[PDB]
């Protein structure tokens, strides 16, 4: 079978998927309108960091629906190795755009952070997030 796995994470959100902790730092979390919202703290680089708490993630793709008042650092990390990766920087937006991120990151990843780059306190917005094994170029979305 050379199709890939969909996993969707989450479409709306009314709280943090089930089988994924929060290992962020630096900012609070609120659900409305299916929307996941990051509120960064200013000064703290906040990011959710959506830590699956059994199993891992290998290479494909990330897809999601994000708004944002600033720059967005999208990563991923190895907990048991302790290794971080930047899949990419994504410039502000005031209504939701669909990404669809290879990741090359050649070490299994339980870990997805969505990130405040600047520091400044500027809110994220994201749904429907999904994790393809995957390429970006084959990704059909569910
Ligand atoms: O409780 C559950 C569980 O927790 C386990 O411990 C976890 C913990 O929960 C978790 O929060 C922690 O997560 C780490 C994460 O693994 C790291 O990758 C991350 O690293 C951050 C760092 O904290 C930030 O300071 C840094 O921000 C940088 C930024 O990268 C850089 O771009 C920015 O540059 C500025 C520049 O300084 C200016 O001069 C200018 O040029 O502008 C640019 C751009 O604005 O500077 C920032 C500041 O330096 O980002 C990195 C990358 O994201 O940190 C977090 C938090 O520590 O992980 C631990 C596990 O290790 C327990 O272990 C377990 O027992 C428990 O159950």
């Amino acid at each position: 079978n050379v199709r890939a796995t969909y996993t969707v994470i989450f479409k709306n959100a009314s709280g943090l998927p089930n089988g994924y902790d929060n290992w962020g730092w630096g900012c609070t979390l609120s659900y409305y309108g299916g929307a996941m919202i990051i509120n960064p703290q200013e000064g703290k680089y906040g990011a959710v960091s959506l830590k699956r708490n059994s199993g891992s993630f290998r290479g494909g793709s990330l897809r999601f629906d994000m708004k944002n008042e600033g720059k967005v650092a999208i990563l991923v990390e190895n907990s048991e190795a302790d290794e971080k990766f930047e899949v990419e920087t994504i410039s502000p937006s005031d209504e939701y755009v669909t990404y669809i991120l290879d990741v090359d990151f050649d070490l299994p990843f339980d870990r997805i952070d969505f990130q405040d780059a600047p520091g400044n306190g500027d809110r994220i917005w994201i749904k429907n997030l999904v994790h393809s094994t995957g390429s970006a170029d084959d990704f059909v979305d569910p």
